[PDB]
């Protein structure tokens, strides 16, 4: 309110295929010249086929600043159709990962009414998909092609972030990811598992207690909801 | 989608290639150029008939804003508008003056329009005979009204450069949009129009909802 946004912290660079233009949080500077090469190495092989999310969505986390977040909630790649380019966001709330990502945190600070759920509006919370786009369809099926992109933009955002919260013990198995100093992590299971509301709802839980143990402030989950 | 296509014409270059995002106009643009082409490349031209048309590479999809002059430069002209890559030319060092003076960015070697997120870069006539500033308005006439029409379906706002180089353009528009007329860059003794020119259009993208423009972006180091 009374300054007009001019962008200051807003770089971009030019690739060889589409999307053409990335733009990206000045955050992530440090590794955007390395994932240009990487991204012009692979991008024919990732878009011959129909994606989610589209190509001109591939990148739009990267407008998300990192000095400011404390915990990343990563999943294995976007939704198989209808990614948005942020992660776990479903705009007319019908995926049911972020439905039971929502009754998980109406569980734990007892919301009851809500139309919807977003990890991005959330203080302190950086949504992740560690594969940037799969084959319409086929969950994992761009594993091959985000590969060395997908480690070295995991690799940055555990700099920032103090707790890493996978979800799926399966999809993150053999990722090898090479992080360069360890940091509190957590795998749970995938959001739409079944059975396992207790420990989806407890995983959670755990993550501010992680935080406090870190002297850092709490993740207000609520935030989240959608009135 | 969004990949390059490509359309012959009957004169040199005899290939356009072009982004996806320009395939609405293409048909027409073919005609109109081979009407006028031989008239045309009958005099050495910035820039050279190669690079006539390679801005037609650009998406327009991710555009928010065309900085529009009204041709090529007079000499060494590269296909794409203002740009200057031995920072050289006046209006491109004034513009980067401008928005120097606009950011505080104090040390740079140079600066480019065509890199920055949501800004595309324009000549309102693509071709300029060598050395003689808008020489070549008869032959683009037609084609330059098609393509900026096309521009300002896509962006959100216009911005030229020129009030006496746009006088009279008449390039009619389907459907108005917010526009912009300001000094020549190199125009002398107008540093706050220039400067403040480019200000303001950020709180016109803003009252539209767009994205603002960072002008550091077009900064070379």
């Amino acid at each position: 309110s009374g300054l007009v946004p001019r962008g200051s912290h807003m770089n971009s660079v030019t690739v060889s295929h589409a999307p053409y233009t990335i733009t990206y949080h000045n955050d992530w500077e440090p590794v955007m010249s390395q994932l240009v090469e990487f991204y012009n190495e692979v991008a024919s092989w990732l878009l011959r086929d129909e994606t989610s999310p589209i190509p001109d969505k591939f990148f739009i986390q990267l407008k998300q600043p990192l000095r400011n977040k404390r915990v990343c909630v990563c999943g294995i790649d976007p939704y198989p159709k209808d990614g948005t380019g942020v992660p776990f966001e479903s705009p007319n709330f019908t995926k049911k990962s972020i439905k039971e990502i929502a009754s998980s945190i109406s569980r734990l600070t007892g919301v009851i009414d809500y139309k919807g759920y977003n990890l991005n509006i959330i203080d302190g919370v950086i949504p992740w998909n560690y594969y940037l786009s799969c084959k319409l369809g086929e969950t994992k099926s761009h594993a091959i092609y985000w590969d060395k992109i997908s480690k070295l933009l995991l690799q940055h955002i555990t700099k920032h972030v103090s707790v890493l919260y996978c979800l799926g013990k399966t999809d993150f198995s053999n990722i090898r990811a090479k992080l360069e100093s360890p940091v509190t992590t957590i795998v749970g299971y995938h959001p739409a598992a079944r059975d396992r509301q207790f420990e989806k709802d407890r995983s959670f839980e755990i993550i501010n207690v992680l935080l406090e143990l870190d002297n850092k402030a709490p993740i207000n989950w609520a935030q989240g909801f959608i009135y």
